[PDB]
């Protein structure tokens, strides 16, 4: 680990930077792992806001990633190295989402635009369901799958969001 | 022609002399009445309305579009800042914020999202930015209140699609 964060803090500073981070990740493909995961990430786990982190908090940012990487590997059954349609609706299969609806999610986090979801914009759009679903069943109590909320409480709610 | 005196104000923002104007040199060129820079948040979202080649940047013929709308936010501001004062409080932001029809509290709570400096009163930047913020949440809320009576109701995947309409 320690010799990781070393070949990963470039200019050897002692604290991994968002540039830095983004250039020891590969997101599979000939772009850039997307710099607001990187982001979200680094944000998760440096405690002195500073847009960096050090070799502990690093330790956990590093997790993070590999444990993200074995899901995207458990479900790209096919080794294509990217996550289709199908493999995305075993990845996401105890939500309960129509299909019509798996449609919908790959349009919005999609950067490629192929139709198919690269491991950093399958980790982006993994958080951005998972919080955004916690956050509907604050509301959705009775758990129907139905919510009620008046103009004020939803602008609440997507101040609560973003 | 075009316009040479919007030109000069063009070359002074675009300090690089790249022909585009960044997010970071809009933010310079920009004055919120702090010692605080302008919301980056803000510059960002001007950009993007007026950048039609997905740059992160606008041109000189774009940039036309970002002096008057940048513009009519201060006009809209100095208007609704009764007193002169540079920051507006929650009585002018009442009078600002009236076809809203929002109750006397909520007017807090947009004061407490949107006021970077703590104080309980909006600047320039965090006035454009809640402005901009609360249009568009209205516009996405009016196309599922098809009714207008202030009610919605979604499922789940409603939902999710709502959000993502807007983040
Ligand atoms: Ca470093
Ligand atoms: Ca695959
Ligand atoms: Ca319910
Ligand atoms: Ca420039
Ligand atoms: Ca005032
Ligand atoms: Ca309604």
């Amino acid at each position: 680990l320690w010799n990781v964060f070393q070949r990963v803090d470039k200019d050897r500073s002692g604290v991994i930077s968002d540039t830095e981070l983004q250039q020891a990740l590969s997101n599979g493909t000939w772009t850039p792992f997307n710099p607001v995961t990187v982001r979200s990430i680094i944000s998760m786990f440096d405690r002195e806001n500073k847009a960096g982190v050090n070799f502990s908090e690093f330790t956990g940012v590093w997790k993070y990633i590999t444990d993200w990487q074995n899901v995207f590997r458990t479900y790209d059954r096919d080794n294509s190295g990217m996550i289709d349609k199908n493999e995305l609706k075993q990845a996401l299969s105890g939500y309960r989402l129509s299909d019509q609806f798996h449609d919908i999610l790959i349009r919005k986090f999609d950067r490629q635009g192929r139709g198919q979801i690269a491991f950093d914009d399958f980790i982006q759009g993994c958080i951005v369901l998972q919080r955004l679903t916690d956050i509907f069943r604050r509301y959705d109590t009775d758990q129907d799958g139905w919510i009620q909320v008046s103009y004020e409480q939803y602008l609440s709610m997507v101040f609560s969001i973003v």
